[PDB]
Formats: C-alpha cells, structure tokens, sequence
C-alpha cells in the first residue's frame, strides 16, 4: 500500500523501501521452488484440522493466485488471519462433511483427506494433490488436578514404654584393644598396664557419643561404696598420674582409657572397676571436653 | 500426471473430568482442593470438551484413586476393574457408562489408611464405537 | 486346619471340637469391644521397637484382615512369629527410617512415631492411629563384672 510503512506488510516477508517506489518480497529462507514444493504444515485440533503453505511460497512459484479445495468442494482454503504469512484451511473433524473419511484400527482412529491445489480452476501441466492425515490416539491419560482433603473423626491415643540400651565394657590386654577377657576373676601386677574400653552392644547412631562423666574403682561390687578412687573426675582424667591416658573419649562410640594396675591400701585384696557415661549428641553439643590435663 | 505426498499429524482428543455435587450433576467444582466427610456422596462424571461424535462412546476400563498427583503410584484402590466395578461394596454404583459422551460414577468419599492426607483420582478411558463394539458391558455385578 | 489337632491353632484361643465341624475361638478374656480398642501390648527394645495387638481382638471386631502402616509406608505388619497369639510390627530406633523420630530433652531422649490401623486401604467411618514412644535414659549405670585381684610385692 502507498500509505502503510513496513507494518502493513508481513513481518516475516523483508519489506522493502525506495523512493517512489515501496514493495514487500522474501529472502533466502523462502526463495526456492523444490523445497517450496516440499513444504508445508499441519496442525491437528481437538475438533479441527489445519493445513498451511507460505504464501510467499505461492507467490514465488508463480501461483499468483491460489486456490485450494478438498474431496468437497464447498471447503476452501482463506488466509489465516492470524499470522499473515500463512494461508490456511479449516475441516471439522468428522465423516461425511468437508470429504473427510474415518480410517479406524484397534490401536487407535485416524482421519484422512486430500488437499487440491492449483493456480486456476483448470490444470494444465501438474495435478498436485495433498494426501493428510491426523492420528488421534483413541486411549489416553486423565487426572483430576483438584486435590481432596476428607475429614475422618480420629482416635489418637498416647502410649508410653520406658526402654533401656544396652551398655557393656571390656578389659583388653593389648593397647591395641584386641581380645577382651572372659573369665569371672583375673590376676595382674603393679606393673602391667590395664587397657579398658567401652562399647555399645546396639544402638550405635552416629551422631551419640560416648563421654565419661567420671569412672572410678571400688573394692567390691557394690558401687555405693564411700571408699571410691576416682580415675576420671568430671569428664577429665585425675592429674598427678602420667600414667592416666585416654585415647579417645566422645569422638564415637569406642571410649578407651589407659592406667596401670592399682591397690586399694589395707585389707581389701579384690578391686573393682565401676564407671558412668553420658550420650553426647553431635548435632548440638562439641562433645570434646577441654581441660588442664 | 499427479504427485502424490504423504503427510501425517499426531493429534490429541481433548478431554476432562468434573466434581459435581448433586447426584443431578448440575455444579463442577473451581477451587484447586476441597474438604468432605465420608459420609459425603462423590458424584463424579466425565465430558468431552470437543470431538463429540455420536458413534463414539465412552467406556471406563479402569478407573482407581491415588494418594498423590503422580499416577505411577503402587498404592492403588480401583474403582473400576476391568470395565466393571469393584464388588463388596454396595456404595459404588453408575448411572451411565458407554451408553454416551457422559459417563458418571457415584461412590462416597474415603481415606487411604496411613499417613497419606490427600487423595487423587485418575481414570483410562476407552472411547468405543457403536457401529461393531456393543459398548455395554455386562459382568456379575 | 482339617488335620492338624488343637495343636494346629493356638494355645490361648479355646480350640473347639466336634464331629465334622471343628475350630478354634477365645473366651471371655478376649472378647469384648471397648477394653480391646483400649488393649494393646508394647515393647521397647535396645535397637528395635516392637508393638502388637491381640488377633482374636482383631477378629472379634470385625477386621478379618488387618492392614498395620506407620508415618512411612515402606513399614509394614506382620504375624509375630513367636507367640502366634499377638501380631506385631517392628521399627529401628533411629530417626529417619521408619518415620521415626527423635525427641531430645536434657534429662533423657525419646522416640516418637505413630500407628495407623484400618480394617482395608480406605477408611470409611473410624480413622484410628496410635501414638506411641519409647523412652530410653541418656545416663545409666554400668558396672565391670569381672573382678581383679592383683598381686603387690
Ligand atoms: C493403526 O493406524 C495408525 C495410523 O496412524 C498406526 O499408527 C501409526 O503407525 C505409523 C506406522 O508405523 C507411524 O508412522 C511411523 O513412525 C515411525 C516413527 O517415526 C520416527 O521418526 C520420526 C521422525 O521422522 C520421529 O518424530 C516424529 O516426527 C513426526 C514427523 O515425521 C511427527 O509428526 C511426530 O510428532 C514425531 N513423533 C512423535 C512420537 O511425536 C518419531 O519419534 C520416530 O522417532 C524415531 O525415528 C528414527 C529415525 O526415523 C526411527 O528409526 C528409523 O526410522 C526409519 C523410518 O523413519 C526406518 O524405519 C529405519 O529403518 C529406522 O532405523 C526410530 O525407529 C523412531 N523411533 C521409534 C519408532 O520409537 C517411523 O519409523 C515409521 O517409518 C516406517 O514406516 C514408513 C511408512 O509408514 C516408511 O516410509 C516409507 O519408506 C520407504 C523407503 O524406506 C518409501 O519408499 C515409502 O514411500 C515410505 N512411505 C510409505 C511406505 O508410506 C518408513 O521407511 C518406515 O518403514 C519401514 O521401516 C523398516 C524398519 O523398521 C524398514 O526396514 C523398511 O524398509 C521401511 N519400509 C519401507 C517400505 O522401506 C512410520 O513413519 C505413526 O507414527 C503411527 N501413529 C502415531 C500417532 O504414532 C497404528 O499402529 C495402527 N494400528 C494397527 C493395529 O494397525
Ligand atoms: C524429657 O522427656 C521425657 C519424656 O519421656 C521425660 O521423661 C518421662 O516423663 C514422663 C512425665 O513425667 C513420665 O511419665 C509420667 O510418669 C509419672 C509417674 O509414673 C506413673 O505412671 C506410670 C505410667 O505412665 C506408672 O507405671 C509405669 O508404667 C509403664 C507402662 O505404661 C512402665 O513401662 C513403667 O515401668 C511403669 N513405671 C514407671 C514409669 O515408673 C507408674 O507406676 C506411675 O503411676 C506420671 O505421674 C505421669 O502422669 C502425668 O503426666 C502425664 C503426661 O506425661 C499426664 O498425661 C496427660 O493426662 C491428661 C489428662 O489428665 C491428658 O489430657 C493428656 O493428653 C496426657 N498427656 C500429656 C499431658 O502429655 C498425666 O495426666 C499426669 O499429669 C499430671 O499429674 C498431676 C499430678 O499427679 C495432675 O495434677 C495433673 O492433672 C496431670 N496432668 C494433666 C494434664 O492432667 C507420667 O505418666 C515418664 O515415665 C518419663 N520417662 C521415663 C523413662 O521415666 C523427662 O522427664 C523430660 N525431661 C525434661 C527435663 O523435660
Ligand atoms: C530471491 O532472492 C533474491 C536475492 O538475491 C531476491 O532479489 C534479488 O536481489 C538481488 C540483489 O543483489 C538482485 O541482484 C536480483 O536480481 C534479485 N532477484 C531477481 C529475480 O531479480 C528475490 O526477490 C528473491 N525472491 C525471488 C522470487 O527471486
Ligand atoms: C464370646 O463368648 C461366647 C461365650 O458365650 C462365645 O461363644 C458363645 O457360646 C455360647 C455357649 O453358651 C453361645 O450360646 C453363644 O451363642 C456363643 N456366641 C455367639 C456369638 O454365638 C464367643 O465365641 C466369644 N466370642 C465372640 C466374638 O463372641
Ligand atoms: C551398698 O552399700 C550401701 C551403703 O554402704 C548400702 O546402702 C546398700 O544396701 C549396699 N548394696 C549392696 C547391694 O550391697
Ligand atoms: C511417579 O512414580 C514413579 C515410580 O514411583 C516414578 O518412576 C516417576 O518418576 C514418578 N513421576 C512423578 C512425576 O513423580
């Protein structure tokens, strides 16, 4: 048009500006004719089917003037009125009317029909012919995109059950805290070194700790003693004994403590060994007591 | 002389499923979540927004419900088994299936047993012709 | 069973005999309604936590079949294989697998997780969980059993 600028040409077709003298043509992209002949689109509605060539196309391959008709001839094609470029035709998707059949199998229906497109209501040279086609698969998927929240008039009732770990130590011979002794009494001198550690038969989570609140010794099984030699005191080893060392204590599960052998002084011939222990959790507490060792 | 090409499209049917209220089935619900008791009736039905030949008719093969949106769940409680419903359970009955576009079950509501708080419905759907298939399923209801 | 003896059921529910009909039922000691909704029988393990109800009770009110779920559904009931009497489901004693949890107080810790019952998958009229917890003590006592008896010049 003499008044328009670019906008009242196609986008997509260069619009093309001289004075005295304005038009609108293509490009490369759609220039040619064999790949013109071989280009095309469809489009498979839920209630219609769409099939497009570029106009500019048309133009090029010197059909001025396009005329698109199918099986029926009351269905011709129109420009697409959407996108200028394009121009377009419309068929219900149904049998009988626009000349579409019904193509069906067991798997799923199909629909087809046939494309005429000319440059004039006669033919001279070539007949071309668009042979269609939409797949509508005939089983497919459905979910309900409202969610539900029922309501249930619920008994919730408490229950409570005291528990308790399983807790054990064991004497080794070695410093390296290899064979644990089994019988009810053993002797020993002033000069071997007894290497103690401590284990838990179950419930080894990784982040509780063992941490020796305090341990001491006792000249008979019954720990309520007033006769007590503390060994560790307030999570830390007595001092005034370089012979009290500790391996580990709190970094995991295996709590070691190195001494050697003791005497309770007067007519106390037996010694016992009696300690106590606290979970540390990782998550929160160090779990590394520091002190003046 | 003519030049045959041939050309061919994947489309899709569309389709979808509403919560009604009455047992008319008269009012779809909007909102993305709802809240009902048991003793509540689900009416539910199911439409074709487009496509909506007369041959073809709606046939339920199997319909089931799931805690979750994700349908690949293997906690299923089918409603519909094999084009029928499930026995044992009197509440589960159907106006219509396959005799047209509107298929519609009615069933009360439940709750999966766990700790699962919401429940979601999905459904297959086989879309039968009345020109060979019958489309009316009998079974020992 | 049609040939195993009274042995074939067990030993707390009554085994009943007669010519061409035989079978096993329970008493008056587990029979009522109410008392078994509020019956139940726990036990807190040093690395497991084991819960479980009486099967007659279970049979008596009406759950022919009966499905035992947890937080997690991955944990299921089971028949306690022991004293075929009760029916029990176990649960590690750590936070994460199981759906339990973890409660953390300065005295001692506990673990928390919850029960569902139901007679099928749906629940139509009743929604019944338990909440149960076991406590276990953050201090305790442990003493050395094997005495010493050293030798001193
Ligand atoms: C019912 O009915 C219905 C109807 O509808 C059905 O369904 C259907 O079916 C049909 C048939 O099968 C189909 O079609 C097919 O397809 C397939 C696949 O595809 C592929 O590819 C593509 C691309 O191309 C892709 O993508 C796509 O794309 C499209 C476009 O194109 C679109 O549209 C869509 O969307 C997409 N897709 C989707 C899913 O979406 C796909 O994916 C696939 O992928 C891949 O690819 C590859 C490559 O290509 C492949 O491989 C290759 O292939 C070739 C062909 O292509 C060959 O085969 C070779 O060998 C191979 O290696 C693979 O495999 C795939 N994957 C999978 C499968 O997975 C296809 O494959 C086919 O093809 C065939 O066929 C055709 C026809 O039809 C033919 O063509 C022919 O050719 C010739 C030469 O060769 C000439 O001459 C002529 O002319 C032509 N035409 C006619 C014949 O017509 C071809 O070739 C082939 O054939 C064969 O093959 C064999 C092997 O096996 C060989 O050996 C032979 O040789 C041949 N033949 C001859 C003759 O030669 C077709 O195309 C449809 O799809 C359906 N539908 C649906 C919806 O889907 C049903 O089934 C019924 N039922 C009852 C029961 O009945
Ligand atoms: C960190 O967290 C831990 C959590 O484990 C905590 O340690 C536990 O603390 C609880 C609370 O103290 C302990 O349980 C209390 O025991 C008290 C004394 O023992 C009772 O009860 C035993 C049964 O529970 C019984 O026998 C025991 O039976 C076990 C089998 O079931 C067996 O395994 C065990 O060996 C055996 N022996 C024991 C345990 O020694 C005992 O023989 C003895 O009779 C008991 O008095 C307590 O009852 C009070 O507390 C509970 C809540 O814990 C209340 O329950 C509430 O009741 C309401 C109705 O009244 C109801 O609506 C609520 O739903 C319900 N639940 C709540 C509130 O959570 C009780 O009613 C009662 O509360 C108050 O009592 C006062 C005075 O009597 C009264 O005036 C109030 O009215 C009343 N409250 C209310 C609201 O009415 C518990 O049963 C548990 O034993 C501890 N664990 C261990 C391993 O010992 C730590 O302390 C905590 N630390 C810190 C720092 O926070
Ligand atoms: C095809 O592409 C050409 C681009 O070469 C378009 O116009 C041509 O422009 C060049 C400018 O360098 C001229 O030398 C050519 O003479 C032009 N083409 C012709 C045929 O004169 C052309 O408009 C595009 N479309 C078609 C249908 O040829
Ligand atoms: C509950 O206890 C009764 C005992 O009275 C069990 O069976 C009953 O046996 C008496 C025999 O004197 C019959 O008169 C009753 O008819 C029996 N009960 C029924 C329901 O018929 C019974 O098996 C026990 N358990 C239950 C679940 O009822
Ligand atoms: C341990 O000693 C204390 C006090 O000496 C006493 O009260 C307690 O009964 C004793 N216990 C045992 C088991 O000997
Ligand atoms: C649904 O669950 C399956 C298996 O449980 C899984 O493979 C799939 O990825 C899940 N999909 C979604 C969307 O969650």
């Amino acid at each position: 048009s003499v008044e328009g600028t670019c906008e009242e040409c196609s986008i997509d077709e260069d619009c093309k500006s001289n004075n005295g003298r304005w038009h609108c043509q293509c490009k490369q992209d759609f220039n040619i004719t064999d790949i013109s002949l071989l280009e095309h689109r469809l489009e498979c509605g839920a209630n219609d089917m769409k099939v497009s060539l570029g106009k500019c196309q048309l133009k090029s391959l010197g059909f001025d003037k396009v005329f698109m008709y199918l099986s029926d001839s009351r269905c011709s094609g129109f420009n697409d009125r959407d996108n200028r470029d394009w121009v377009s035709v419309v068929t219900p998707a149904r049998d009988g009317p626009c000349g579409t059949v019904l193509t069906r199998n067991e798997t799923h229906a199909t629909y087809s029909n046939t494309l005429y497109l000319a440059d004039e209501i006669i033919i001279r040279d070539l007949n071309i012919k668009i042979n269609f086609a939409c797949s509508y698969p005939l089983d497919m998927k459905v979910s309900l995109k409202t969610a539900l929240q029922p309501m249930v008039s619920a008994l919730n009732i408490r229950v409570g059950g005291t528990g308790m770990f399983t807790v054990r130590m064991a004497l080794f011979q070695t410093p390296s805290y290899t064979q644990p002794y089994q019988g009810s009494s053993v002797t020993l001198s002033t000069e071997a070194f007894l290497y103690v550690g401590t284990m838990l038969d179950g419930g080894d989570l990784s982040r509780f700790a063992l941490l020796m609140t305090n341990c001491y010794a006792t000249p008979s099984s019954n720990a309520t003693d007033p006769l007590k030699y503390f060994i560790i005191q307030d999570r830390c080893p007595h001092t005034r004994d370089s012979t009290i060392q500790v391996v580990e204590n709190g970094e995991s599960s295996q709590g070691r403590f190195s001494v050697q052998m003791f005497r309770f002084a007067g007519n106390y011939d037996l010694v016992y060994l009696h300690c106590e222990v606290y979970l540390c959790d990782t998550m929160n507490e160090k779990c590394k007591p520091t002190c003046s060792g």
